[PDB]
């Protein structure tokens, strides 16, 4: 009988969010690497070495999508995974040369796409924006 | 010579994260069975019945082929229908079924308290910032 107004449902924005950088993302920075790869090679690059378990938890994404993440740039040699010589059963990861040069590269990119994403924001709008989304984005906790 | 950013102001890395959230709790306080586009979908027929594909994916923000896919989906589930527009006879048109509309009203109770939990960390004068800014920021897409 009564409908409601998705502009004041969290989740509609929040999909309408992701899609916008989805299309973003896709067109102004990469086809190829995806941002939760760039969010693990970013990991990579502020601590070398760092247990895969970690990133994870680093960069918020779940077991099982690190692993495919970790795959996937393995697979393109961007990253090098190797034995935890202290804990035989946990996993370290590194960056190599060129996932290093693909992270800089992105990075300039990424520079781009956040200005344009920003931009409708004033400057005192965009750190309200960044606490606030950080806040409701925890409410899964 | 390594230089990584801060991804806590990468509006991309909390728009995942907080579409990753909304993922979790619809599937775990609304249906595993209905998606929130699916629902946006039913909603916007209930707002307004006799709404083309085209038009209601503008309104619930979903692509050509999305839109299209959603549309399909909820026909098989028998929760839609379509109906050709007396004016426009090509022009095809959606209505909701019986089904359809209880499926929208059974979730709606359901969302409002997913709707609960997810705004809890923000006082209500920061809820109405948080639905304008990332209103603006969603549009920054041309």
């Amino acid at each position: 009988m009564a409908a409601v107004d998705l502009a004041t449902h969290p989740g509609h924005l929040a999909r309408r969010l992701q899609q916008a950088h989805y299309l973003l993302w896709n067109t102004m920075v990469s086809e190829e690497t995806t941002s939760p790869q760039y969010a693990v090679l970013n990991a990579l690059v502020a601590e070398p070495g760092l247990d895969q378990r970690t990133v994870g938890e680093r960069v918020g994404l779940d077991r099982s999508t690190i692993a495919e993440v970790v795959s996937r740039l393995g697979r393109r040699g961007l990253l090098d995974k190797v034995r935890d010589p202290q804990d035989g059963r946990r996993s370290l990861l590194r960056l190599t040369d060129e996932g290093l040069r693909v992270h800089r590269r992105l990075g300039v990119r990424i520079a781009r796409m956040n200005q344009v994403f920003l931009a409708p924001l004033a400057a005192d709008e965009q750190a309200v924006f960044f606490d606030l989304i950080r806040r409701v984005a925890d409410a899964a906790e």
